[PDB]
């Protein structure tokens, strides 16, 4: 087998190792796998997936390929990659392209390697994506194959988004799932992994103490809520920013102090408009807001000297790096962590005072300067992803005549009973007991027995 | 001349007045909205049955509604939930209430038909603002003329939202309504933040036993269970929580609570063999949130640990079989609201018995049953969305739509996402906040308004 | 029965089934009556008793009557009694002068009642202090009286500083022990007491909402510290402050920010120097240092309108409400609750905006607007009296030789095997179970199987 | 032309340089001794042995020493604990280090004798800086003769101190020491607070195991097993706590933690049957804190859940019985310091066997195998002490003294509450806090002088 490119396959074995580890670390994924092994419910499918091509996505592949689906593989982040994941998946046979610390132009490449075959276009037919780079290429570059593919299932929130602009400007060519907005994604993964996994990176790259430290948090969506649990249960005092006053009231509730970068909350692009005090106070800026410019310029040069910047957000435009690289000196302390002296581009003292260190060089910190979610978490983002696989695979909208397509052009999410059994999945992987209503009990809330237990509109 | 009320005590209405004045200057989305409509006068003809308890945050509420140009006759949804105080300074300033703490059920009935009716006949009322629904279903089965004048209901509870919802599909909702639950800053603020406030509160009043160190038992992790598991673990409390929602059971889990079952293997037979006796009996406090029927059933009851503590938090009482208690043990007062219940017999008990357990408000909601309820603050924006709705359904004039038109507007729905975030604004404002303003190259980068609404309506924060 | 002077009698039955409630809260305490009963170690003790006036103070009167004690008893503070606990009491046939809400006049009338027995001074030979006002009366005015008392036990941090002021000032007259310094009561009751109790008091006199809010917390120490917690636990953001630099170490690494009144901490007396800033924003000050003048009026000048102000330590001279007494007007919300307006003293408009709340008048908030701290932690501190007034009452101070007393003269703590002991009945009723060490342990690290398990030094 | 050193790879000296430039902005009480004292050079003529894990913290406690004119010979008191590019930053500076991650015991004994030899003879030694005790043990039972000019011993950690007063007990103590762990500086900030930042570090770092909603069980509760409780239970686990202390269990369950055995009511009656295997069999992670011998014994490590977690963060590796699992199962090296331990048998094992432990650091301390320890703004108050103490002892000159004076000053002390509180000052600065200035008034209130010490000695933070 050489129809790969990884960093290193002498790492198979160790990357076999931690995913046999993995597979005990997620059950729900893992019941799909017994589940629908005899019926080969994917039997035919030829997968484009794009996502980080960590140990879970590791488990996720092997899963798709066990239902019987052929892959072609890359990661969506030139960081996010963990090599030894990466060569334990060539080992077994699978086409992946992905190693950390890619250039862009070498993450373009393995796209395109994914896409291509010999030389020619994959005859592919279904598309995993996590923030929609691939989704985009395949409609802008290669239109012709989507004539041929029956669905996307798209993991991440700025993917998502992506994809309702396409549907908008009557431009999205085939159907699309939804699967951020299943409860057992967004309210785990993007909260709780980010829980896990922000102080994780940020302690990897900088063994900064975080107790008794000034944080700053833009955003306090789901990954900015996580984000700010994950610094408060350190012991930080972190303050919290937000442009949705809902969100807003969360945080306050939640025990934070809500500020904003700008005074009164104006950004009118001058340095008059830098709350200066507050962000001279700031020994840590994270951003989560999937926004651009949300860390900008003049807040770059109103920060506490030493103070860390990272970027938890799918894309490193959250903080203006560009501006950083035009101006100020870079220093790699070590992979992924840069120390940028304010003193100026052309040269920096060895000892100088006045610095910040930015991680993963503004891309997604978790997976930049970590291993991004555990296992446990990513198992149910993946078990839904397997599912939505299933579900537009069987769909065969690209085998529909016109007339039917139109009415199935969509991007909608899975129906609430999969969520809730890939939650039960997930529960009894705690050794959590559920109970079950009786008769009585059912009829008087207005459910079945069997579920499901919320009504569409419910939030969690 | 004013004596259109029966409250326990009027002589308690200037310390009532004094705790309302406080409370104002604790609730800006209230007040705001007081000074934003005050010379617009949007309720100018209302006239409102209004059936909440008669607490000092609804004192707010319900001056809020009169300073709009309203008119209410009032009761509480609850015999226990009412503050004296509260209810005596409404009757002073000449705003017929009728309601007091530790009414009879038959007490409680009469008040709500005191609102009703006036001199004995319907009062010529025309709009409805409810929690739990009690008034609104004696309205639909007892009088069906006064709601062919009426033009909404505004529902504030879980509880009420799914009996409007049932009479909805069953062609048997007379009026519109607007779920005032399901708005961010009532369910994600009041059921969750506000039970974290005031759950360990009514224990803490009733009880004064120490919390930290002991084992507690959460039926239910919705949001009143999600805020009430909180309140606990904050004290620390080592908790464990049921649920038949493997979705609200996985955010247990996440949140750091072991997710257990009353019954073993989560299998209720109706047998005692089927208790998990190991498990209850290790338990000092139990708590019911689930707005379901006898989920701390009567074999949890007797397998629960001596001196256990039991208490609802759901609206009504029949989540814990208290019934079973009446029927079978015996009932000692220690205090208003706190009954020693001893497992030693139904007739007569030794006052040094240690096999008891402590029931608080006899099952009623706990919070404000031993305690005050949920702060003004935090009732701030559960209210004020009480009050937009008010004016959403009342400048609709449904009661005055031809029947044709009635027919596309006869919906049980939310108030709009703008209006959610707009009440948010003048909480984080209170707290003194600070939000951050959109760049155009933002706001469009991201496809929203600089003003919003800056989420889809299917977002879940 | 008639030796006694309560605010209502017909409280009795109340009080006698909360005391009922808190024996079955209290196991280290009812260990000790049950293993003392039938030896009755207090035969023929006379105790003068000075404490807060509770059910839990109940619990401990009872247990030292059962151990054949005669008791005449006061509450060392004009807000802490609960009512239905001494009318128990009184019910009882014990002497208590106690009520909730006495004047200064009537606090040092209850003191004289127990002093004196029919117009004379009661046959005493024991002490059992909290605080030490009781201590100093009769050192300063019944000094034949304590020629015939054994020892004193001192329950609190500042009655201890007093008994070790009057034994390096040679003034001492009698044996102490310091019962705060068990760890079963400084490491139990100063720090958890105060965290289950000083939110409580805040509910009950204001039902404010704390999450969101900014706390100002004076003092670091056990009280700072539990109450910084009772604080933050709820979702304040919490500011401290301190002159201890170690406690305000502590308070970094517990995640607080550490702030002073003072710009640079310096306290010049002036208005100038005070953070304005800073205490503008400060929602809920306390006060928990056992100094003075912690809270002053120019802070309280400074202060966010409609800020809380309450005191947790022993003495109200922690705030200066002598200032707010003279020059601005109060207005009483309820009992224990006060608004002061600071438009001046003549006369307030009931809708003014500029006041602040005061609670419990400056005293002990815990107990003047709740009931203190909870049955199971006075557990600890309650059974470390009871074994202080056995050793002491066992020693026999008063009838030895001159130069046998001078050998004893002094202000001692209970053995830490007695510490021990006491904690090991807590964890018991909480259901935990300590392991044993085996003998191989037990020499591994120098200690007995028994206990104890720590040398003298070590802090916890 | 330096060569008197041996570590992994000299490379890593720019890395490990970069690092400590960083840990030096990171360590200001440090950093405020090297700037007080560096014009006094209060270490001249010091030759200081020096044994403690090779960190970039260590390097900075390195290279303040040698800035206030000491020289020193090194190495890590853990075969798994030294961060390479640490050592090899120290080695390029020309001092002497022999330190490598991953030595076996013979290398580790080897390491020890390159620092106390020199050029093949015993170095003109006059200091000793120890963490635990095994160089000062070899230097009691091997080089007697060299004690006779050492002037003092500085002892970082728990274990070692006890070692200490032990010796001295026995009449074998040859030099007086300083208890540099009962600084409230050190213990109360390095043992608890270090542990609870750098325990979930290690454990990620070698599983990238999900903690949150999983089962722990900490094996002590001092300050070592407060800290590692924290740091599992902030990250949202289920911790369970054993202990023999009943008042560290009093703490234990006011912390809000269930206090449990893993002997059926605490009793080992040496037996499988003594095990609670109920209990065992739930846990996910078993941490031992305790400093003493097989708290996780064979018994214990048979009854735990498959595919738990074992982990020792005490100073030594008997805390684990591995030498039982050394002699009757398979290791299974997942990666470095990384062993999933098969129950299967000694043999083989089945690549897919679902019954295995995963042991860390092979049970050596396990936030410094897995991970690097404590973070260097909570080790600068641990080695600013260590300087204070190195200074203070070779003041004193023991060595130089009479016999008859030696005895007056033979003793295992701690530093003076006022060098201990003037540490904490510069930590506090660090974070930006601002202590507050007593007043005179204040001060002569409670009897303390304006600059202190503030608390008795017999005060416990
Ligand atoms: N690294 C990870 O593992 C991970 C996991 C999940 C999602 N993500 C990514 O993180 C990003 C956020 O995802 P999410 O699910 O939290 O989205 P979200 O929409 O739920 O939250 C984003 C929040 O940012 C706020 N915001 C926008 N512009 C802002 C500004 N200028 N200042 C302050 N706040 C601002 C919005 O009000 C919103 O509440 C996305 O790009 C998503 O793809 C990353
Ligand atoms: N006292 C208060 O101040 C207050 C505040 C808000 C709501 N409420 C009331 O509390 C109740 C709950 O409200 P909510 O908003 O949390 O509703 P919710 O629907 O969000 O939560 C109820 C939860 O109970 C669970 N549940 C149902 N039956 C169960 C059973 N047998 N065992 C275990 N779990 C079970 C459901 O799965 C659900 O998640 C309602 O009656 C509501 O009106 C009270
Ligand atoms: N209300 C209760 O239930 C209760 C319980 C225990 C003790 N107390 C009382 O509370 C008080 C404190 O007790 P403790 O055991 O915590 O004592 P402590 O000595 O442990 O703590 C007091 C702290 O205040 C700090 N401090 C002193 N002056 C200060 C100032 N001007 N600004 C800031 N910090 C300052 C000291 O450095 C010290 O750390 C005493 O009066 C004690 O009797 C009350
Ligand atoms: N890894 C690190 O960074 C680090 C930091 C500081 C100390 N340490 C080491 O950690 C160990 C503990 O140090 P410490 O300061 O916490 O000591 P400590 O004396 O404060 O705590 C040890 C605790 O273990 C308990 N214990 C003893 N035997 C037990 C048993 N069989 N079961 C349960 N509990 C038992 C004791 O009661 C005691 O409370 C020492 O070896 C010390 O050198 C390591
Ligand atoms: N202090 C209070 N005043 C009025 N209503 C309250 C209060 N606390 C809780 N509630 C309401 O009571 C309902 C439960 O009956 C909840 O929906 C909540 O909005
Ligand atoms: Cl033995
Ligand atoms: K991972
Ligand atoms: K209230
Ligand atoms: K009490
Ligand atoms: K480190
Ligand atoms: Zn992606
Ligand atoms: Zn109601
Ligand atoms: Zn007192
Ligand atoms: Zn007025
Ligand atoms: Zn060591
Ligand atoms: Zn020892």
């Amino acid at each position: 087998f050489t129809d790969y490119k990884v960093a290193d396959i002498t790492l198979a074995a160790w990357g076999r190792r931690e995913l046999i580890i993995a597979e005990s670390e997620m059950p729900a994924l893992m019941g799909l796998r017994r589940k629908y092994a005899g019926q080969q419910p994917l039997k035919g499918a030829k997968i484009l997936g794009c996502i980080h091509m960590t140990i879970q996505t590791g488990v996720l592949i092997e899963t798709l390929v066990a239902l019987g689906a052929e892959v072609r593989w890359s990661s969506c982040n030139i960081f996010s990659t963990q090599d030894q994941a990466a060569a334990a998946i060539a080992a077994a046979g699978i086409p992946v392209f992905a190693w950390k610390g890619e250039t862009e132009e070498e993450y373009e490449w393995c796209i395109e390697q994914t896409i291509l075959k010999d030389g020619q276009p994959w005859d592919a037919n279904m598309v995993l994506d996590d923030g929609g780079d691939l989704t985009e290429i395949l409609h802008k570059k290669y239109p012709q194959m989507l004539e041929r593919i029956h669905g996307i299932t798209e993991e991440t929130t700025t993917g998502v988004h992506r994809l309702l602009d396409m549907l908008k400007n009557g431009t999205l060519k085939v159907p699309a799932i939804n699967v951020n907005d299943s409860v057992t994604k967004s309210k785990n993964d993007n909260k709780y992994g980010c829980r896990h996994s922000l102080n994780d990176a940020i302690k990897r790259g900088t063994d900064h103490l975080l107790s008794g430290k000034q944080a700053l948090v833009i955003g306090y969506g789901d990954v900015g809520k996580g984000s700010s649990q994950s610094l408060r249960q350190e012991g930080m005092i972190v303050k919290v920013a937000e442009v949705d006053p809902i969100c807003a009231m969360q945080a306050c509730m939640d025990g934070f102090e809500v500020v904003s970068p700008y005074k009164n909350g104006i950004n009118d692009g001058t340095e008059a408009s830098i709350d200066a005090a507050l962000l001279g106070k700031i020994d840590l800026i994270v951003t989560t807001t999937g926004n651009v410019n949300v860390c900008d310029a003049n807040m770059l040069k109103a920060l506490k000297k030493r103070a860390v910047v990272c970027n938890i957000g799918h894309f490193d435009n959250e903080i203006d790096t560009a501006f950083m690289r035009k101006n100020w000196a870079w220093e790699e302390v070590k992979p992924q962590v840069h120390k940028i002296h304010r003193t100026g581009k052309d040269g920096f003292d060895a000892h100088n005072d006045d610095y910040l260190i930015l991680l993963a060089e503004g891309r997604l910190v978790n997976l930049g300067n970590a291993t991004g979610h555990p296992s446990r978490i990513m198992d149910g983002s993946f078990a839904n992803q397997v599912l939505a696989q299933i579900h537009l695979f069987e769909q065969k909208y690209a085998d529909l005549p016109a007339a039917e397509k139109a009415k199935r052009l969509s991007v909608e999410v899975l129906p609430k009973k999969l969520d809730e059994e890939v939650a039960l999945e997930m529960v009894k992987g705690f050794g959590g007991v559920v109970t079950q209503l009786t008769p009585k009990q059912a009829e008087y809330i207005g459910v079945s027995v069997e579920g499901p237990f919320k009504p569409d509109t419910y939030r969690y």
